[PDB]
């Protein structure tokens, strides 16, 4: 079926559940066997949250080559990205380490440090221009350079020096600062105003590595953000935009990183901001 009438046909007969449920008895299994692994208990944030073995990013590193982040390759679309968990205490070092050896030219963060009164992520970047992170275990450097705060999200951008070689880089800090504690966002207007800025920027584009998106977990909010972007380039290449079918979409994600989109309201959003943003590009 189409998407936006599919979309009604679901909220008439109130089966969000039943659609959800279908796909997370359809959804992809595969091993995930180093991120079990007894010396890897804490690079992981959540146990029920692991990579893949065969899609998993590998650490340019002989003793431990692990950290919980997925490649996920949409062959038609010709888009890859990275998503990965927020870091934690013990690897934020790792983190902007697989920004160094991916060449990652932006960093996409759909959460906020505290959250419910909990604590979501590390605070793995530096707040002030002065104050500068210098990451030993992996010998990086990152230094804030500008930021520039909007009311639904924040840019910044930051240097990241590899101190054995002194060569440095540009990335690009895209925060969406204004999920909701509970729930997902009444209208998909800012998020899809967020996607955009982050695509002008060339982050999404061929001539980098993969974009790196997270959340918490790394596969709610995180998903919801590759599969719109996905869906709505599939929209513009093909003959047929009424062909692009969202929980096909979704699945062949699935092949890559487990659990994407975590949430019935989440899948309903989803919908919604594709709907949306197809109206906006043309
Ligand atoms: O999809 C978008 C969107 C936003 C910005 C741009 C765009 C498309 N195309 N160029 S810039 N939406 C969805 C409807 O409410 C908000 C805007």
């Amino acid at each position: 079926m189409e998407m936006e009438k599919e979309f009604e046909q679901i909220d008439k007969s109130g089966s969000w559940a039943a659609i959800y449920q279908d796909i997370r008895h359809e959804a992809s299994d595969f091993p995930s066997r180093v991120a079990k692994l007894p010396k890897n208990k804490n690079r992981n944030r959540y146990r029920d949250v692991s990579p893949f073995d065969h899609s998993r990013i590998k650490l340019h590193q002989e003793d431990n080559d692990y950290i919980n982040a997925s490649l996920i390759k949409m062959e038609e679309a010709q888009r890859s990205y990275i998503l990965t968990q927020g870091p934690l205490p013990n690897t934020v070092g790792h983190f902007w380490e697989m920004v160094w050896e991916q060449k990652s030219r932006g960093v996409v963060m759909l959460n906020r440090v505290m959250e419910k009164g909990s604590l979501k992520c590390a605070q793995y970047w530096p707040q002030k221009e002065e104050k500068e992170m210098i990451f030993e275990d992996t010998n990086l450097k990152l230094t804030l350079i500008s930021e520039d705060i909007k009311s639904y999200y924040t840019v910044r951008q930051l240097e990241l020096e590899n101190l054995t070689t002194q060569e440095t880089r540009e990335i690009l800090h895209f925060h969406y600062t204004t999920w909701p504690d509970f729930g997902v966002p009444e209208s998909p207007a800012s998020f899809l105003n967020f996607l955009f800025k982050v695509r002008e920027s060339g982050s999404l584009s061929p001539e980098h590595g993969p974009v790196v998106v997270h959340c918490s977990a790394g596969i709610g909010r995180s998903g919801t953000f590759c599969l719109a972007d996905t869906c709505l380039l599939l929209m513009d290449k093909r003959k047929d935009p009424s062909s692009v079918d969202i929980k096909k979409v979704l699945l062949e994600m699935r092949k890559f990183r487990m659990g994407l989109i975590q949430t019935a309201d989440q899948l309903r959003f989803s919908y919604l901001a594709v709907i949306e943003g197809a109206k906006f590009i043309m």
